């Protein structure tokens, strides 16, 4: 009678997440539908033929976490190396150590700074913004480093990634990133961290390796959910693709940001020294440039060439797949109603809406992880074993 | 009849390895004698009252090596903690990322040079001597970091270490430090690299646990071997002091460096925002400062005090207590000397030399534990097992 008991929409960390969770510890059967022609959306990886060094082919892909829970939970289906991400930052033909830290102060103030002075210092440049009162970007970036810092690497940098006003932008973009009065220059502070041993697609296939789940590739739910629901018309659906499509933009177009890669072989062995190299200048069209052998270093590349990726940021269009939700207030405005119409349709036919797509949320791997966690513990999970509604 | 099954004389590395080996795998009784008030030599920790950060009592002490073999056998006795050791250069009024790599360079001549650039330009600045041809310290380090860069960051801090002419000091010792093109500003380049977890005094006492182990600290070996001995007449001896001093310095005194340490608390939360920072400039009469509290940044001490330490290097004089060989073509001529010496001593009254201090060479603890590990297996261990000979 009833073929699967719940239907996945995009195979990501939160749909494969979901997936496992019901499969493995509800023992149902579950259908994932997958419109790319691979699975793990953007945190697919793949080897470079001539070198055969792994691309994270969807951008620089690195995890990081203090969930515990979340920690324990992916270890289940890989290894993760002793890889601490660092980014550095070219200005004026400069490498700088980056983001905020003693290192960034005393190369771009011409002096050493100590972790005090460093403090007075950014205080004093700070002084026209307190940081509780910042209310976007561009406040609470100088609010946290100064308007020398933000005009040198912060400024541009946004202009290129966003190409809207920072004062527009909302504060929780730049809180992204660490703010230190020490030599540290890791660009996360997180407990757990590393890369998958044996890559990023090894890590998904494991997850949605059980029998109980099915994964369609080259399939859009559109196309296929009248067909498919009716063969089992108990089964909720979980939704990761993006919120405003998924009503046929019917409220109008949220503003995402998409992004375009240059994937290069080189000659040479080694092209800037360091994993991620990030472009604040405007005189350069990229944002940042990444070289994948520094992913791996425990891993023994070949020495005479290299793979490097160029990343270009606009505008999403409407075949265009996006990457970054851009949430201006107009954004939040038309999210809060889409909101509702999501909030209407789990009620009608049981539609749930989760991932950085399917909530317009800025998340990481690991808060995609840990929010799929949660929908299965509080939402799922007491629906499809003790019967509860879904509200 | 036969008290001990061997003496064994200094507590480090070396004394705790063989003493613990040869205990714990043949089953045999042993005495260690320690002249030190506490047990691991140089490697002894100590909590400061006031702020509770353990403070390496004779110079920072950081454990990294690349042999499987001895990372397996230390872990029998602690965990290690995430650290990976990182240093900081002071150089006119400037701090520098440091050792040799991108970070170094581009700092110092003013702007980024790629990998290749990089490659090109310390080419040419070590034109004037090729690295196979290097005889010395001085020759070698502008063989590989090339003139400048060796008078800015090695020259000065050479001089306030060695007070030795860099033309007659071993290559070896600047080889210790890495050189890259990279932006990797790790201070070492072993496989595995960590801090005791529950700090140095309780690794170093977890090896000298066993019941077959006796230790005694506050004796002199040269105290009590007299009645020693005939206790346990067959019984071997490990020594692991001063080899010259061993025999009186009848053959003349070996050049040694020795250290002197200022420690002092501060009111502040944080001194220099790293663990170790280098002074490289003459300007200064110490050669660097350890900021203790960065050594474990997984505990969270308090933040409104903090433990620094100021390193003074000079010349060890009869009184003193040994840190470094200096290994001069005189003192390489005079160890030739002591080592006939020593190799007739262990023929004549089965007493072997081990260690830093017992061979007049520059071991790290690593490099130390390994040697140990090596007398135990091709020496020590036939001799006590199987009747085999020390020679
Ligand atoms: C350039 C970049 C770098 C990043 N780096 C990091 C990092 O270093 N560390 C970190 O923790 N996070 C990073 N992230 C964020 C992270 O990639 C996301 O959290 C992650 O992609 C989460 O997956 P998601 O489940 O929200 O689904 P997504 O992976 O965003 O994709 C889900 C899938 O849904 C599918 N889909 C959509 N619509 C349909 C449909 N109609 N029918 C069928 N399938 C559909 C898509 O094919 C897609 O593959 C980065 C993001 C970007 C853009
Ligand atoms: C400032 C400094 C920093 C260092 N940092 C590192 C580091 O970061 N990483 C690393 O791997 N290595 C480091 N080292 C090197 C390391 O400390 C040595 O390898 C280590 O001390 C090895 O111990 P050892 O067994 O050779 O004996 P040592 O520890 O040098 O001491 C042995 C003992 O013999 C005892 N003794 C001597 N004579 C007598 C006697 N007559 N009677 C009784 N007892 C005696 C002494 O009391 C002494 O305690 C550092 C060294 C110094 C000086
Ligand atoms: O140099 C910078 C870096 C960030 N920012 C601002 O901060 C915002 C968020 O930065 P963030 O680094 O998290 O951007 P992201 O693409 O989401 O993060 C990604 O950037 C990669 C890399 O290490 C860093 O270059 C990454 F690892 F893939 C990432 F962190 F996921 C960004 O939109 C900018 O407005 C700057 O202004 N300047
Ligand atoms: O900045 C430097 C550093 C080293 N050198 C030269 O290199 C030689 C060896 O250096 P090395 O760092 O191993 O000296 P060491 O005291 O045996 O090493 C110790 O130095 C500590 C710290 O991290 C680095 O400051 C340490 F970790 F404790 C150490 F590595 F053990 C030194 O004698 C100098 O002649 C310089 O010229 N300049």
């Amino acid at each position: 009678t009833a073929r699967f008991d719940l239907f996945v929409v995009g195979s990501g960390f939160f749909g494969l997440t979901i997936a496992e969770r019901v499969a493995t510890q509800l023992d149902k059967r579950v259908l994932v539908l997958e419109r790319r022609p691979h699975i793990g959306g953007n945190a697919y990886s793949e080897a470079e033929p001539q070198t055969g060094i792994e691309v994270h082919k969807y951008g620089a892909h690195l995890f990081h976490t203090s969930n515990k829970r979340v920690w324990d939970y992916v270890r289940q289906f890989t290894d993760f190396t002793d890889y601490r991400h660092r980014v550095f930052a070219m200005h004026n033909g400069q490498a700088y150590q980056f983001p905020m830290g003693l290192g960034l102060v005393s190369q771009f103030f011409g002096k050493y700074f100590t972790p005090e002075q460093a403090r007075q210092l950014i205080a004093e440049q700070a002084a026209e913004i307190d940081t509780a009162d910042a209310q976007n970007l561009e406040e609470k970036a100088i609010s946290l480093i100064g308007r020398p810092l933000y005009e040198a690497f912060v400024k541009g940098y946004t202009a290129k990634q966003w190409q809207t006003d920072p004062k527009e932008l909302p504060a929780a973009n730049i809180t992204r990133l660490p703010v230190r009065y020490t030599f540290d220059n890791r660009y996360f502070s997180d407990t757990y961290e590393g890369l998958p041993t044996d890559g990023y697609t090894a890590w998904l296939q494991n997850m949605a390796a059980d029998h109980r789940i099915e994964v369609r590739l080259n399939t859009d739910w559109f196309d296929v959910r009248g067909q498919l629901r009716p063969g089992s018309p108990a089964a909720p659906v979980v939704y990761t693709g993006p919120l405003d499509r998924y009503f046929d933009y019917a409220e109008g177009r949220l503003g995402w940001r998409t992004l375009d890669f240059e994937v290069e072989v080189l000659p040479i062995g080694d092209f800037q020294g360091t994993a991620v190299m990030n472009y604040n200048d405007l005189d350069v069209p990229y944002t940042r440039i990444h070289e994948f052998r520094h992913f791996h270093p425990e891993r023994d590349y070949r020495t005479d060439k290299t793979v490097i990726m160029r990343e270009y940021s606009r505008f999403a269009e409407d075949d265009d797949e996006p990457y970054y939700p851009i949430n201006t207030e107009a954004d939040r405005a038309l999210l809060a109603t889409y909101r509702a119409r999501a909030k209407s349709e789990t009620a009608s036919s049981k539609v749930l809406f989760g991932g950085r797509l399917g909530t317009y949320q800025y998340l990481d791997m690991h808060m995609a992880i840990a929010s799929a966690l949660n929908m299965y513990d509080n939402v799922l999970a007491p629906h499809l074993r003790d019967g509860v509604p879904l509200l």
